[PDB]
This record gives structure tokens, C-alpha cells and sequence, in this order.
């Protein structure tokens, strides 16, 4: 009934120019502010719909007409992914397959495993603060990544990647974020084939190579003994309850990508927010550090009491909902059907939920959308339904998503608990853009609270 | 605090790649936010040092101990503004010849002589924006330059641009911001010499040509045809009191270049950003549009109305406040001095005043030195001397001001008259720097509010 | 029919001294507003433009190639594909710009659009 | 009837990145020389073939079955060109209205009113290198542009460039090898839409003012003279009585100033290359001008008695011509060469370059410079040496230019001595046409007055 608006147009590149930027998220959600609540973004080939409404993203999270869709972000990550559990259809063997085997790593019961080994990770990171000297500052989202990285690979598979005995970052991360940098630039392409990308064929080759020479090492030191209970164990041993079968060496290759990439990339990002948050709303990082101080009365603390910093996880709840650091995800029609009353679809027309612009819609959260207020987040019960995503929706949605808070609770917490923090260079944000999202370049200073560990 | 601080170096470029943006004022504003009220800065060949707080500024604005400098920008600026008013030392020949020469022109007895034809620019721009289609929008920045542009030409020379005709923003536009975009960049060549500037060096040359075409134009319409009492009968009969003579023909050029120039591109962005505040701001909007609807009680506005729109002056000065569109000005040391009492001084040492910079000083401005609050300018006497500096220092300061708040005091006066103004698309404020300060996607929406003229 | 004629007057007031007037392009100016504000309350503010509105250089050029069809020989000849192109490409642009008055209606008269 | 060979396709670009150079004619010689004498050369949305050898271009020189066409490459001059005679189509109503229009003034008689004319800046050019300091150089390819520049425009339209009154090229010229190379590049560009190509396009726009805004000049100074500019205002078209429309006729100057200079420009810049690289040849030359140019200046006769110089001028021309290539359509459905079908539309592109190279009518030294191949012009089967296009398309300026080369040619050298002092490596900007870069020589004046 009515058309469906779209961005200015440039010749037979149709919308694609519109996004050579290095912030497309970002400026998408600019088109969405003048666009509305859904708008059409062609492409030479493609075609996708944006939706940023609640009254139209409650209609997509609809699973008996739409399903999880491959974006062609995810459909370049799966050049390295493969089949692993985020870059695989539903419909395909092996999600299901790996969905059943390893969706019990991450039961409650695991957690209390798990707790031990994350302590292990954020005491190095407390004590690396504690070493520094007077005139040094932090770097946020360099150290965050040297916490999440080497507590997947912890809890994960029992490796130690030593991310705090390291110069610059890790080779894989090093390596990784060339790759979703080279996915991401992959999508301003007017033209693939073209010789002029044969220095970035060639690039993002090389850095496939490093990533898998290292789970070659996870697995050879692995079945180089072994009674582990771990992730890893699950992947080689566990047999599917449906099929009867376990995963291929092929899969579990897949699987390992997926977990150390996906597991700490949108991790390190929810930190290095939330501490932007605080040092720039000095009333809420006082009652967290207030609460921090109260709780965590041990010298290291329990899964039991990490479990009861309420206030911590309502910060980390808006600090996501501002910035959900994995910025979006895919739908497509199930069958034919019509959008929102107003706009028809043709079976496996595409979706985007644009999520940092769900969140951002007055007509759920009220008209401060711009402020952070964890209060919102004091009985959750208010939430409308599918007004608050940042994990994805259905049977697709994230699978460690119990796993991420438990972990960004127990080390905000403990980073509250030890320290008073300086934004010493009235930082201004800047989101850098991979696939996913993170701040750059931001820095505080933290003196000791002489807390002993 | 005696060794001065000093940003990353790079070999023998030493600090010019930190400039390396296209938003330069701004990225040293984040390099005083971490080194705090002075700063050394380095590149091949020359030095400069960076001023912020009010309490070094006040010191420099000594005019027994400092006097303008020609900054690098401004050294640029003079290829074409030559030996006009801005791009003069203050002790070269035809400073002091033309500044008492044309200071008459903006007593304020001029300015009344001026209000009649200012009225008439300013109904051009009421009625383009009366006449809209529903559905259209507004450019703010590209109006605006519309607006002043044709000001300084029908003021000061008798001569209509005519941009408000014009789909395009007039030639003169075009090119001058072509030259502005040369100079501005040429502050970060390491080599200007290098071949790979020859298009550039070429390019720079055809916009010289086609401001010195139009000044031709201007005195083509003078010098021969006519009896008026603007600007250029002053600089063509005024004579200077120790010789008796008027100004060379080849000064009054370039004294034509520089009033196109500084009187029409600083205002232009005034009312941009003074338009951006109140639309991010809607109770100050209201408030500014209740003081308009009282005062201009007549179909025109007279000269002792504009006079009396006391709020409206307010909003103007709190926009230059945040954002001085002319963004710095250069000192020097006359003679050896120690500044401040720690960093000594060679003579000829030179010093840049960084406006917005010392505007956002907390030990001066308070707590929320961020926050658009009209009301801190509600006794102008309150504000201490060498706090707000918009306008430069000393003899050498705008001689325009009492011209430019006019201007925009007429202006914004109308609009908030005839109009209601929606931020139709969320702006997020995003500014363009050649050496001037402007926003650069500004964009609203108005509906006329049905008020004759 | 007088606010459109003011503006023309209006212009040639501001015409500095040396310049000179194109009639038949400000002519077009007049009576192309005229017939837009008058037959569908549309401002094509011909006069804050420079170069003739879009609309004009594609009504021309269709009036143009159907005035040259008429002495064509031979309609096939590779001569014309650029012809049948632009001809295409401008019919789009005059239904393009009365999808925008027709659109512009719908929000909002007693004019001919009316009827 | 087999199939034809094709260079390496890139995916969905086809073969459009083989051309990414500043030099594309050598390079689809090269492709030529790898795949022969003819192959299919795809871009995204078009699609031509290259013929190299006189077998395949002997048939497509027949006008029964084929017309010229607009290679991709006119299609983007016509831009500023429009529908003057160049970049004209044949069955639209300007081309043959002008062509006989045009034709007179290009008659045989026509030229001995050039020649006083000629005579003019020719002059000139021997002064400018006469008054020369003995350290000095000369920079060929920028004389001679200053010299053709000025004789298409005092001929043609009896408007002075005064070429010689500037050290700086003309601006003209200029802003027209902007716009000629603009256009070049645009057969390289994929996605000509990009906003990429905003400053680009602009650009264009500029540089066509420049020749427009001259060519109003060359109008306002005439509106006394029986030039080409006469007969443009005055020719009737025998079947309708009318003149040319002003719009054309502002095309048809843009035509000649651009065709009517610029590969006579290049083609004198080769000769002397030749010339300078084969100093027994440039002695044999030298003998015949100092034998036939027996005045203070050369008469019309005099140039017409130059028969060694012709032959330099036509072995350059050869080797290097000016113009490098000219385009067909398959008026109807053909098959070519009985082995490759064509339907009606399907494009060629005869490569100039490679037919003078083939080693089948040439001999087996084809890339020698030999002049004494021409001393018989009759030797060599038709269609073997088509410098200056085919049939009714062909070049109407193909006898003001060898009396301009020749007479220029001449006179240099009866009155210089040329030394290649810098040893100079031949290398040859395309802008569509060929010339030479840096080439300079040195030249001692053999002190002949004037
Ligand atoms: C280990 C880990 C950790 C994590 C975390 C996170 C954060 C912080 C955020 C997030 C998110 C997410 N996820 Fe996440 N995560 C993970 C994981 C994952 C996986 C495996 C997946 C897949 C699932 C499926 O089923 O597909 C996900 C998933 C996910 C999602 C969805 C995607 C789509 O497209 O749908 C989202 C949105 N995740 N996340
Ligand atoms: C007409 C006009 C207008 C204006 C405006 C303005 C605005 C809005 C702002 C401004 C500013 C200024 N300025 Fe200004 N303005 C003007 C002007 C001027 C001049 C002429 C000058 C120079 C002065 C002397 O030195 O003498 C100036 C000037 C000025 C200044 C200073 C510069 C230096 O380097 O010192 C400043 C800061 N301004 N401004
Ligand atoms: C004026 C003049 C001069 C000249 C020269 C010359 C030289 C040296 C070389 C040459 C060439 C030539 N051409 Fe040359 N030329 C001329 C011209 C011409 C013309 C107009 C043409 C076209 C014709 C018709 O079509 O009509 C030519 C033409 C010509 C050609 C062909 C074209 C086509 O496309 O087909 C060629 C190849 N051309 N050329």
C-alpha cells in the first residue's frame, strides 16, 4: 500500500556508494533517521530492507515466516567460518548437529566450571594495572581483548594464549581482524574480480592460514592427552542425540573459529562501553563501584556472588543496548508474505534488523533514548517483547549469551572493586567498525585502591 | 612545568602527520584535551606553540609583549588576500593606511546606513523559504552563504551576486572555497615542490583568476559608472592623514578580496551553528522565537528593533562561544619574555591562540562549559577580559563585529519570526573546516508560520 | 499569476549594470511557475534556479525528437539507439516530476489538479 | 568457419583490465601480435573485434557490406564534436549535407589558395628555431602542434592562434588534450557513475567552454574572405537550398581545429624521429630539399616536386599512423573471411597499426623505417595502407595535410641541420592519436636566408 523509501541513487551502482564510508553501520543508521522504520538498500546485485521499529521487528522475529538469513557480511566470514554455528543456515546438518552437542557447555552447571578459569584471566589483568607506573595510562579496548581472547581459549579448550605477556596484540587477533576487515571492505566492491583486489586476495588468504595453524595447535595438544570436561571436549567426544553421530574434523575445525572469534570480539567490545560509560557518567560508576565494594568481600570472588552485582549487569544491559557491539542480524521470508500490514515480501526477500536503531526507538524506551539510564533495567519485566535484542532472536540467537554476561560482570566487577578510573583525555567517542564494534583509541587512568588479590 | 609538552614525532616530519585529517582545528583540540594549556608543535621548517587556557592567553594578548603573527594559514591566505586587512603585518605600510581609512565604514553610524539594504537580502531568503514545496527540505550551511555573501556585496560595494537566482553556489563561492581547500591543505605537504601538486599548483592559480575577475567587475561598475557612501567610495577617496593620499589601486583589490572573504564566510557559519543549537535545543528555541515575535512587531525589521533583540544576541554569542568560526589567530614575541612564568620565550617565537579551546576553559566557563545555556552572557560585563575571544585581540581584532552581530542578529531575528524549524533528520553534528568552521550536512525542515512582509 | 510576474520584475531589478536579459529562457521561467502554481498549487521556483529546470531539458529534448522522427528516413540505423535511449530517459523524468505533484497533493485547493 | 581466439577474460569484467594503461593501442598490438589477425575483445556491455591482417580488412573495406561506425571512443568525443563530420553517422542528415558542403575547399585548386597561408607560419617556425642561442633545444612535438594549430585556423577560418607569440602552450590545445584524454580514460572506466569521478566530470565540462568559447570568438570575428569558413555560412545543400545550422556549424570548426592539427602534428613529429634515427635517409631527404627549394620561399609547384620527402612522409605515417584505428558495422548479416559469422550490428575495429605490420604484403622488415618502399605507390594492393580511413569516410583533409607535412618538412630541411643530442628512446603518448613525448633535437642553422 505504500512504497518503500530508498536513498539517493547513483547509476546502475544503484544505493552502494552510500556506504563507502568506514562507519556503514553508522551511516546506516543516519538513512534510517531520515528513511524511517524500514527502507530499501539496493545493491548491483542484491537487495535488502532495513528495519529499525519495533512494530516492524516483533513481525521479522516471527519464526513461522522468517528464518535466520546470511547477510553478505556472513556469507564473506564463512570464507573462514565455514559451517561452524554462526555462519551456517538452520536448515543445513550441521547446525542442528552442533547445535545439540554443544549447547550443554554452556548449562549453569558449566558456568561453575567455567568460573575458576575466567578468575585466572582477570586476576593477570588486575595485577597488570597494579604494575603499572605513575605517568602510564590503559589503553580500554587493547586490554579487553587480551581478557576475552585468553579466557575463551581457557574455558574453551585449555589453552593458554598469553595475551598479557605480549607486545601488541596475539598473531590470531592480529590476523583476525585483517580478515572481518578485508569481509567488511569486501562489501563497497563494485567490482570483485577486479586485478587492483589481487594484494587483498592474497592478504586475506594469508591471515586463513595463521588462524587455522592455530587450531591445528589447539587440537594437537589436545588429543596429545585426556579427561578434560571442556567445549573441546564436546566437539570431539559428544555424539548428536538426533543423528547418533559427532561432528567431522572438518566441523570441529569450523567450530573452533567460530567460538574464539564470535566469543570474544563482541565481549572485549561490551567492556571497553561500559567503561566509556562510567568514566563519562560519574554519578552510575559510583553506585557500581559502591555495590562492586559491597559484594565482592573475598579475595577472589564466587560464582555465587558474582551472580548477585545486579546494578553491574544493569549497566552492562545499557551499555549493549546503546552500542550492541555485534551490530545487526539476518532474516528472509520464510514464504510470501506481507511486512507491517503495508509492504508485501516475496518468499526469501531479505531483512536487516538494525539493532543499535532498535534500541534507539521513543516509542518503547521513552524520549531520553540518548542517555544512559541502567535504570531502565531494574525489573525487566516492563520490556516490551523483542524491543531489547542484542543477542539475536529464536533458536538462532546467541549461544553464549549467559556465558558473555557471567564473564563481563566478574571482571567489571572486580575492575570497580580495585580502582578509580580518569578519563584524563575527555575522550571523544569514536567506533571503529570491523564486523563488529568497538571504541578506538580509548584510554583512561587508574589509580589503585591497594586492594590485595 | 618548565619542559614543554610535546605530541608524537615522526622522524624528520616531526609533528605534521598528526594534522593529517581533513578536520584538523579539531584533532588539535584533542591534542590539548592530553597535553592541557600549551603545547610545542613541530613541522619541517617551522615551530608553533599552541595556547588554551585563559590564564597563558591573557598573557599573550599583551599588545607591549605580542603582536599578530601571520600564521602559516594566513601566509597561504595572502597569495591571493595579498596585502589586504587580515593577511597584513602590523607594521607593513598599508595596515595602519587602510584600517583608519575604513574603519568609518563600520562605526555605527554606518551600520544604520547599511540595515536598509541588509533588510533587503534577508526578505530574499524569507521568501525562498516561504516558497517551498511540502515535501522539500533545507540545506542551512548553503543558505546561509547565499545570505551573507550577498550582504558584504550589496554593503560594502553597491553590487548584487545574486545567489539566491543561482541553483549553484555562485562562482565566486566555488572557487574561493577551492582556494580556502588549497591552503588548508598545503599545511601538510612535507614537499610543496613535488611533482604530484602541479594540478594542484595549476588549479590554485585558475581560482585566483576567477576572484580577481569578479573584483574587476566590482570597480568596472565603480571607478567609471555611477554616488554611494559603502566601502569602496571610502577606500577609493579616503586619504591617509601623514601622506595625504588615498590607497594604490592594487591594495583596494585586495582589500575587496578580503571583505568578500571574512565578511561573509565567518557570518555564514554563525547562523549554522546558531541555527543547529536551537533546533538541538527546542526550550531555547522557543524562548528566542518569543523575544522575535515581540520585538519585530513591523512587516520589516527597523534599525532600533534588531537593537533590541537581547535574547537572540545571547544565542549568537553562546554559538561563537562553542564554535568561533574563524578558529584561531597567531601571535608573536616582540621581544624576549618568559610566558607564564615557566616556558621563556625567544624573540619572534611564535604563538597560536586555539578559540575554541579557551572557550571550553572550566577554571573560567565552570562545570558545564559544554552545555548551550544562552543565559551565562545575561550581564555581559560578568565575563572576565581574554575569556571570550571570538573575534581576536587587540588592534588587530575583527573590525567587523559590530557588522557581523548585526547581520546575524537581523537575520536569525526573521526566521525565528516567519518559521518553525524541525530536525527532521537527527543531525548528528558533523563540521567542515577550510579555515573556517562550518557544519557541512545541516539540514531542517520549516514550516511557515503565515507572517507577511 | 501576479506573484509569479513580481518575481520576473523583480529579477530584472537586480540585474547589475552591464548585464544583460535572455528573453525566451526567462520568458519559460514566468510561464512555466505560472502554469504550475496555477494549475497545481506547484512551485517550480524556476527563477532561484540558473541553468533551466530538469524538467525543461527533458521536455524540449522529447519535443525535439519528435519534431526529428518526422524527417527520418530510416528509423533503424544505429544513428538513433542514443535517440530511443534518451527519449526513454526522458519520459521518465516528466512522469517522475508529476509523481511529485500528484504525491505533493496528497499531503495539502480548488485548481485544475482538483478537478 | 571456426571460432574466434579471445584474450584473458577477469570475471564479470571481461577484458576491460587488459587496456588498463595510458597506452592502450600498444596494447592491443601486443594482444595482436599473441593472438593474431583478428580476436574478440568484450567490455562490460560491449563487445568488438580486431582485425589485423589485410585479408580480413580487404573484405571489411567493402562498402556494400560494411559502414563506419562509432567506436566506443567517438561515442565520448561526439560529446563535444557532435555531428560534424568526424564523429557524424553516415545516415544522419548532417553528414552528407556537410560533406558536400565542405568538399570544395579541400578541391586541388582549393590548396593553391592555402599555400600563400602555409607559407605564413612556416615561416615562422624556421625564425622561432632560427633565433635559437647555441645552448638551447627544440621540443618537436610542442613546435610542431604550435605550427599545425596555426594553419588549420588562418586556411580555415583566417583567425590568428599567434602560437608562436606564446611559450606557453595554446589554451585551446590545452584544454583539448584534456578533454581527448578524458574521453580515453572513460573506455576504462567500469562504473563511469562512481561520485569517484565528480572532479572528473567537471573537469570536462570546463575544458568544453574553452573550445567553445574560442570557436564564438572565430564566429564574432567574421558576421571579405573565400575560406572554409565561407563556405560553411554560404553553401546551399542542392536539395533543400538551406545552409548549415549555426549549431553545426560550431561543431564542423571544433572538427577542424581538433582533426585538422592535431594528427598532422604527430605525423611530422614521426618524420623527424625517422629522420633523426636514419641519418643517411635524412642526408637523401636534405639532397632533394636543397635541390628543389630553389626560392627564398617555396612556391605551390616546388612542393608538389618534394617526391623523396612524400615517401619519408608516407613510411611514417606507415610505421606510426596518427590516427591509429576506424570502425565498422555489419550492415547485414555476413560471414567474414569465410570462418567467422557476423550478424547484422556486430562491430569491427580495424587496428592500423598491425595491418602496416603484416608481414604478408610488407615483407619481412615491416618494422624498419624504409621509404624507398613508396618510390613505386602503385606496388601495393589496395587496402594494404589505409592511414587515412576507407571509402566515402575516409579522411577529407588526406591532401592539406601531405602539402602541409611536405612543405613544412621541406623547408627545415633547407634551412637546419638536426642532431639528436640526448639520444632520445622513442615512447608514444596516446591521447586517441599518437604523437611522440620529450622528443627533442638540437638544430644548426645552415644559415639560408629568408
Ligand atoms: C561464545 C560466544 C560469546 C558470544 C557473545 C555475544 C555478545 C556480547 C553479543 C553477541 C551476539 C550475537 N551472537 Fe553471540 N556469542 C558467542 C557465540 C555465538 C555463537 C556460536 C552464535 C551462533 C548461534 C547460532 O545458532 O547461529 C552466536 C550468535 C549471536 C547473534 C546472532 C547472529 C544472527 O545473525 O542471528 C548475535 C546478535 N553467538 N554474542
Ligand atoms: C567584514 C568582516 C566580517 C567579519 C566577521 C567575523 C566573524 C563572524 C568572526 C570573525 C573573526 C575574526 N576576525 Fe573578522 N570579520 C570581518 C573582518 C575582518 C577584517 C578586515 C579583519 C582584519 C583586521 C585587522 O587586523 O586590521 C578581521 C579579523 C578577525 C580576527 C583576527 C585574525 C587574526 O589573525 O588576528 C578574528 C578571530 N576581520 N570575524
Ligand atoms: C582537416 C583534416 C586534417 C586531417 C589529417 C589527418 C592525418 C594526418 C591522419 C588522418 C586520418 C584520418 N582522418 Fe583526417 N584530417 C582532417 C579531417 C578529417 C575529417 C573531417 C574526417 C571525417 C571525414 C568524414 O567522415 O566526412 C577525417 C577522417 C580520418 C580517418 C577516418 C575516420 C573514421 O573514423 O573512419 C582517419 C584514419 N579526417 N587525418
Amino acid at each position: 500500500i505504500k512504497e518503500m523509501p530508498q536513498p539517493k541513487t547513483f547509476g546502475e551502482l544503484k544505493n552502494l556508494p552510500l556506504l563507502n564510508t568506514d562507519k556503514p553501520v553508522q551511516a546506516l543508521m543516519k538513512i534510517a533517521d531520515e528513511l524511517g522504520e524500514i527502507f530499501k538498500f539496493e545493491a548491483p546485485g542484491r537487495v535488502t530492507r532495513y528495519l529499525s521499529s519495533q512494530r516492524l521487528i516483533k513481525e521479522a522475529c516471527d519464526e513461522s515466516r522468517f528464518d535466520k538469513n546470511l547477510s553478505q557480511a556472513l556469507k564473506f566470514v564463512r570464507d573462514f567460518a565455514g559451517d561452524g554455528l554462526f555462519t551456517s543456515w538452520t536448515h543445513e546438518k550441521n547446525w542442528k548437529k552442533a547445535h545439540n552437542i554443544l549447547l550443554p557447555s554452556f548449562s549453569q552447571q558449566a558456568m561453575k566450571g567455567y568460573h575458576a578459569m575466567m578468575v585466572d584471566i582477570a586476576v593477570q589483568l588486575v595485577q597488570k594495572w597494579e604494575r603499572l607506573n605513575a605517568d602510564e595510562h590503559i589503553e580500554v579496548p587493547e586490554d579487553m581483548t587480551r581478557l576475552t581472547l585468553d579466557t575463551i581459549g581457557l574455558c574453551g579448550f585449555n589453552y593458554r594464549f598469553n595475551s598479557f605477556y605480549r607486545d601488541q596484540p596475539h598473531p590470531f587477533i592480529t590476523s583476525m581482524v585483517r580478515a572481518l576487515d578485508e569481509a567488511m571492505n569486501k562489501l563497497q566492491r563494485a567490482n570483485p574480480d577486479d586485478p587492483a583486489y589481487d594484494e587483498n586476495k592474497r592478504q586475506f588468504q594469508e591471515d586463513i592460514k595463521v588462524m587455522n595453524d592455530l587450531v591445528d595447535k589447539i587440537i594437537a595438544d589436545r588429543k596429545a592427552s585426556e579427561q578434560s570436561d571442556d567445549l573441546l571436549t564436546h566437539m570431539l567426544n559428544g555424539k548428536d542425540p538426533e543423528t547418533g553421530e559427532p561432528l567431522d574434523d572438518e566441523n570441529i575445525r569450523y567450530q573452533i573459529i567460530t567460538f574464539l572469534i564470535a566469543g570474544h570480539e563482541t565481549v572485549s567490545g561490551w567492556l571497553s562501553f561500559a567503561l566509556y560509560f562510567l568514566v563519562k557518567n560519574p554519578h552510575v560508576l559510583q553506585k557500581a563501584a559502591e555495590e562492586a565494594a559491597r559484594v565482592l568481600v573475598d579475595p577472589v570472588p564466587s560464582y555465587k556472588q558474582v551472580k548477585q552485582l545486579k546494578y553491574v549487569g544493569m549497566v552492562l544491559n545499557e551499555a549493549i543496548r546503546l552500542w550492541p557491539t555485534a551490530p545487526a542480524f539476518s532474516l528472509y521470508a520464510k514464504e510470501d508474505t506481507v511486512l507491517g500490514g503495508e509492504y508485501p515480501l516475496e518468499k526469501g526477500d531479505e531483512l536487516m534488523v538494525l539493532i543499535p536503531q532498535l534500541h534507539r526507538d521513543k516509542t518503547i524506551w521513552g524520549d531520553d533514548v540518548e542517555e544512559f539510564r541502567p535504570e531502565r533495567f531494574e525489573n525487566p519485566s516492563a520490556i516490551p517483547q523483542h524491543a531489547f535484542k542484542p543477542f539475536g532472536n529464536g533458536q538462532r540467537a546467541c549461544i553464549g549469551q549467559q556465558f558473555s554476561l557471567h564473564e563481563a560482570t566478574l571482571v567489571l566487577g572486580m575492575m570497580l572493586k580495585h580502582f578509580d578510573f580518569e578519563d584524563h583525555t575527555n575522550y571523544e567517542l569514536d567506533i571503529k567498525e570491523t564486523l563488529t564494534l568497538k571504541p578506538e583509541g580509548f584510554v583512561v587512568k587508574a589509580k589503585s585502591k591497594k586492594i590485595p588479590l
